[PDB]
RNA sequence: AAAAAAAAAAAAAAA
């Protein structure tokens, strides 16, 4: 809709029945005209933000990864007050801004074509905010829209939404007041594939009032309820994607990429063919070696031997042969899993690594615990203080104080490396937040337990799924310190490997798609797998959920099976945790 | 004067008649003897500071620019107080220190010979400060003197001064009490050329009491008054330069530089000759397109073809080819302007770009505005709060609190680039301060309007003179929020192109300097021009002023014409702004009372 | 002892007679199993910490030094409370953490084989702390143990201990309450060589109550008392080293280094041989030049000549020839000192450089002073304020407030360099701490002098031992401000060069080892010397001491002589600076009352 | 981390 000369606008409607209806408006052609693409987004003519996308002129090939940057700028005048810091100006980004950056980055990063090396930056500035609303999902939609309008090698629009479960109804774009009446809150992002919605990213939690609401007659959030919520999110995502596509079509764009960006593939076809022909049997034999150290040294000497010949023939190109060896090893591992259902460490597909839990490991600490799963080792420590030591928060969001604080540390020596020790990175902030929200729903009220609580997790050894280990360790340490939890909580990380491998028959035209679900995946299995998701909760319902995928469709039965498998593992871990301690000390 | 063996001293006198006399003393040969040059500067026996200059042993020829760095270190013991921070120690530099660094850097940077690639650093430490005095101009003088004594490829001494207009007299080096009785105060820096003072840098503002003083019978600071003030600062600059030169002569130095520094020109002469002979006609034709996208595409194609062919011929030397192409383009643009009075975008020499102004653009904002000039686009937002949210200042200078705050932001996408988004840089601080001082003299008193005020400017699009756009946007947004200003304010930027071109005749000896003044310059005209002169004010008098120039002298009539043209442009912009809003609105329901 | 499958532990006992006995326990095989080495250390089953050591897979040859890194992580839950900062989380390291990092780094860094280029990182995390205990020395032991256990090219275990002098007994690992009754406190680190303890690192101070304790009848800490304290620490170090070695043997390791680390020597044998054969006599004569400027000019001429001669022959290698020339020049200077007792500047073995002291240099400062020793030049400034301006400290240690603060600044221009100016480095923190502790024992009580005191030292020129110069300047400036000190304090830096050379005779296999002690060493002498130590105090006893060495044994007579020589120099300097001021002045009118 | 050796329009990961 051309409201003005050069200005275009589109609208999408979210109908929540008796809970109301909301409108989202996208506008382009008026602000920030020197960027590659720019969009202004409105929610209910009271929430307003701007998103701009640009790209660098020259490729940059000293890097070996795709350089993408996302930034969120929260302006205090959007809340109508002056910043409280000593210099009266906005400083480093807050935790909410970092979490929003991660939410945008996770689904968009894999949507670009492989091998790109130009810098790409997305900046989202918050301009106006209603006190009872949340801006993160709106920001996701705006970032997608500006990237789409920028004429870059980007795979279609991406839509994001939040759904909350209130009195048996899934409500889209709920307010803070409505969230206070819900039992479960979930952010979902996806895209449209051949007329159907494919889920890409999920982040969900249980609310802080869930136990009381369930005692009043509400339905608890079990696995089937979560699946139903995922199904209910799809129509909203479809509507948002349609609005973005209409905006792109109206303001030209569509085709005519004009500027063409080069691509830098990891390796050439001939190098890969030679590497396969020379090392297929060596790698196949090596992967059958039980143990860790001997297998690692066998693989290392295979690498040094193979690179000693092909590099000389291919005129001093060792990175290409290394990449080809990585690709061949990954393919072999996937094929072995798909055919024999045999994992690299020898486990079955439903097996968990060796578990152990212990309490009272730091002499003067108020509470402490040590939790081990395979080579993953987490130490948790809890301290208690007067209620005045709760954190005071000054930001755009509605939160003003923080009674329970959780901090997560990941030192380089946990993986045998060296590196800078200093401020936490974005990934540490994200992992800490996930564990914190996993624990929030099981906590006594201020009236019955008037203390400020700080929990610290330190990853002393890491081989995959450190967040779930921190969840378990925090439950153990809180019990050891005498906090009266409503119920213990545990978590697990699951993986999925899918492929269209041949089935019983011939002709090679009867291939059917197959899926395999893996319990308690290692780091390598995450790197080589097709989907990974983490589940935490009690023995009655889920408290936290996180999922990332890139497949173009997942049958419902596969997801139901995966959720049930995760629940079984969670119960098995809860039994071992209870053996160490089963009531507050 | 050798007061002690190896120690030399020189003095300069500033005579203000019935307002008093002041003395400035330079000393060398006693402190910091391992630096390349070092000087101690005194003002009235009570203000004392130290300046030191050093240079790196080896060059960095892979750099594309001259790496000069300036640092100002404020010590709290200069005021007899312990720092108030949690660790009781000086931390990151304050806004005053950053502004002083910019003041030193602007005139000194062009004074070095081009092509230099050694690192040069200047550090100024404040040792003792009288509560009623300012140290910035003294610092400019000391930095110049230490660099002059360091035996570097530096062009002559530079002198800097402050002048304030009190009862029709321009007083040099005024105190805080004297400044609060003035209507205008201005900092000027220059050098001596063929026995006359050439002005290089200017920074001026009207005071916060100007309206009340003018109502009481004082003369308002119009254009002619400001020009007279510029003329009155020259004798002081000459005296300061003479004192510095005498100090340099006394302590040896002067000749025999001893250390020789290499130079790295951007391109060779043969490369320039080839580029010219291959591309002159193509470039001349391309500049006639005058339609941006087509012109940009044509220039890019010409550049690609030339670099390809000349890299084939010269075996992979592309940087010099690019530099030569840029220099040739600059020469053609300047010649077109000087001969035919044609600009890049097809404007006359006095024309302003298309203007537009709008208010109430952010829904839950106390006031907001959008201001556009051709391709520069500024968004301004106002917020109001209780008087206790005023900024508390704990610096070395006399200021203790700030009722009105202005912050300026310049994101990378404003010009289509990618870069880091973080803490503001020094240039952002400078632009913000310039826009802030243009509005102070018009704000209402705290008794009438008891609120703290914060203004934010965001440069959504940048193609030249973003600070003047910030001034206009702040006026609009403040009016939209219900602040009762005394008068609206607006601003503009001006440019210059000059050279020695033979007048109609012969003998090649009648060559004389010729000047052309441009209104509302583009970014490219600033890059290829000879100066950048920003003027802001009301319809009655000027409120803020900033100038930097690289030439060796501008005739007074040229500046007078520039000021008059700027005033005409300002009036046009004010009329356009008033058409959009001409009186304060009602206060927003979301604001406090 | 294998308490559990794969878990080993060992114990060391420390017996203080009637003052009690303590135990230190080392454990491995349980925590942090992916690091190269990891150890847990316990003190009295109430203090607990963890240390981990890792190494990078590949070397890096573009560095010209050994990249070792040490980090100390203080966790606030070890004290059982939530951090007090706005974000409720631990931020940048505190001063105590930095000092502990340097205490670990000083003895361990020279203990690795030269030429190593892999990254080595050590991280020590504090897990549990008793309120009346100190964790720094326990951390030193743990870092040594984890490095030893990692199978790296590391020369044997290193032990560290603290001894405090109480009622004539040297107590090991004292508590805070016990230190409150001591006159002297000393941290010592060493290692076992051919069955005897060789001292490597010392850092010592006098307590804040020393004057009153000595008035009460205790013995003052003179030079002989400090020597006795150094002797009393050896058995504890031996026991700690033995426990570490037993732990290493029990858990395998010992042999089988497995991982081989390449080494990158500075120069080859042939390059050194040619450089010597072509430059021996040419450099020998240049060192006889008494003029520093002529000396360095000739030296750089010779370097350029040798470089341009030998670059062609060795296919171009400037770094190797430069390194060989450095080794040759250092060897020649050492031989000259050992044989003729001559120094670079022609001084005698006990001579001090020219001294000068002056007060009242900054006009408005409460007190100020300028101190010069040869080419070293320090400016000191004092500030006084209300007692509420004392620093408030929030950390693990028992300290909670800081009445006297000392800050030390080392700008790049003090050596004629360019560099970043801003937050201080670790070395500045260390030097400031040393000067602060040197002054603490001479200070009036709060009841007698109710003020907060801030002292700032600025190194305007540096050529060697700026920290002792800071001590002298602080005494002068404090007297000038009117602070009633109990006695003045001065300091000096000393060097020692040792070697085994032939004695008058024949056979050439009867060489004997000799030592030469140097007073007030230059920077070059420190670079080319074998040991350096700094001593400060009054005319009656020592207040601070710092020592670093790598020799495998020092006779007691040599050390006694060195201490006496330092005392003589200190008395001479005190006499010189009493001429400038001998009693406190009247308080400045600008200071509060 | 060891050591004396800013000017201009031009973050992802176990690694
Ligand atoms: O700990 C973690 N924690 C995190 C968590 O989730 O919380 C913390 C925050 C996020 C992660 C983590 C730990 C380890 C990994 C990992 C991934 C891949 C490989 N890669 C191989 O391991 C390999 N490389 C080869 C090969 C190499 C060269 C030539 C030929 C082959 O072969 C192989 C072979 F199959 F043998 F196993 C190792 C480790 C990831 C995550
Ligand atoms: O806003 C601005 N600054 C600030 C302000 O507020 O003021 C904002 C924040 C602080 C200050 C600003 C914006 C843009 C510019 C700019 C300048 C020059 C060019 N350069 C060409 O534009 C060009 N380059 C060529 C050429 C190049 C190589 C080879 C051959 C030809 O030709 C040409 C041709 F003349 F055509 F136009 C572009 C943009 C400057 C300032
Ligand atoms: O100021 C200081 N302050 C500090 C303090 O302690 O507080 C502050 C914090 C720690 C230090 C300091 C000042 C100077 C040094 C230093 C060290 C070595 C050399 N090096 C030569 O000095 C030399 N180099 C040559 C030569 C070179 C190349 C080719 C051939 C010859 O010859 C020679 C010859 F020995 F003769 F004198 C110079 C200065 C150290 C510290």
């Amino acid at each position: 809709a051309e409201i003005d000369e050069g200005v275009f606008e589109t609208t999408a409607t979210i109908d929540n029945g008796s809970f109301g209806t909301r409108t989202i408006r996208f506008e382009t052609g008026r602000l920030a005209l020197q960027a590659a693409g720019a969009v202004v987004a409105y929610l209910d003519d009271d929430n307003m933000l701007l998103s701009a996308t640009t790209a660098s002129k020259n490729p940059k090939e000293h890097f070996d990864f795709f350089p993408l940057t996302v930034d969120v700028e929260e302006r205090m005048y959007a809340a109508g007050r002056i910043p409280g810091s000593f210099f009266r100006r906005e400083g480093r980004p807050s935790t909410d801004a970092i979490l929003t950056c991660r939410l945008i980055d996770r689904p968009l990063r894999p949507s670009f074509v492989d091998g790109l090396r130009n810098e790409i930056q997305i900046v989202v500035t918050i301009l106006s905010l209603d006190p009872g609303d949340l801006y993160d999902v709106l920001a996701i939609n705006a970032a997608s829209a500006s990237t789409q309008l920028g004429g870059l090698p980007f795979s279609g629009p991406i839509g994001g939404v939040r759904v909350a479960l209130i009195d048996g109804t899934w409500v889209g774009f709920p307010t803070v007041d409505q969230i206070e009446r819900a039992v479960f809150d979930m952010v979902v992002a996806g895209r449209i594939v051949e007329g159907d919605v494919a889920i890409m990213m999920v982040e969900a939690e249980a609310t802080e009032n869930v136990v009381e609401l369930v005692e009043g007659g509400a339905q608890a959030p079990t696995e089937s309820v979560v699946a139903a919520g995922l199904e209910a999110a799809k129509p909203f995502i479809a509507a948002l994607c349609t609005a973005q596509q209409e905006l792109a079509d109206a303001a030209g764009k569509s085709g005519k990429p004009t500027v063409d960006f080069p691509v830098f593939p990891d390796y050439g076809e001939d190098v890969y063919y030679s590497v396969s022909s020379v090392a297929t049997d060596e790698l196949a034999a090596a992967l059958t070696i039980g143990g860790k150290a001997e297998r690692d040294q066998r693989i290392d000497e295979i690498k040094t031997q193979v690179v000693q010949r092909l590099a000389d023939t291919y005129e001093g190109r060792e990175k290409e042969v290394g990449a080809a060896l990585r690709a061949l090893t990954k393919k072999l591992v996937r094929q072995r899993i798909l055919t024999d259902h045999f994992r690299i460490d020898g486990r079955g597909i439903t097996d968990i690594r060796a578990l152990s839990a212990e309490v009272a490991v730091v002499p003067r600490a108020h509470g402490s615990a040590l939790f081990e799963r395979g080579e993953t080792q987490i130490l948790g420590v809890t301290t208690l203080d007067m209620i005045k030591m709760a954190q005071q928060i000054d930001s755009l969001g509605p939160e003003t104080s923080k009674r329970y604080m959780h901090h997560y540390n990941f030192p380089p020596f946990s993986t045998g490396e060296t590196g800078r020790v200093g401020s936490p990175k974005r990934r540490e902030i994200g992992h800490g937040a996930l564990a914190e929200r996993a624990l929030v729903p099981v906590l006594p009220s201020v009236e019955e337990f008037p203390y400020a609580i700080r929990q610290v997790s330190e990853a002393l050894g890491s081989n995959g799924s450190t967040s779930m280990g921190s969840v378990c360790a925090s439950t153990l340490a809180l019990l050891n310190a005498g906090v009266p939890l409503k119920a213990p909580v545990a978590g697990i990380a699951m993986g999925l490997v899918s492929d269209d491998i041949q089935v019983e028959g011939a002709v090679d035209g009867v291939v059917e798609r197959r899926f395999v679900t893996l319990t308690d995946i290692l780091g390598a299995e995450d790197a080589f797998g097709d989907m990974d998701f983490k589940v935490a909760g009690t023995k009655d319902f889920v408290t936290a959920l996180q999922l990332d995928t890139k497949l173009d469709g997942i049958p419902s039965q596969v997801l139901a099976g995966a959720l049930e498998q995760a629940k079984d593992a969670r119960l098995t871990i809860l039994e071992v945790m209870a053996e160490a301690i089963d009531r507050p000390d």
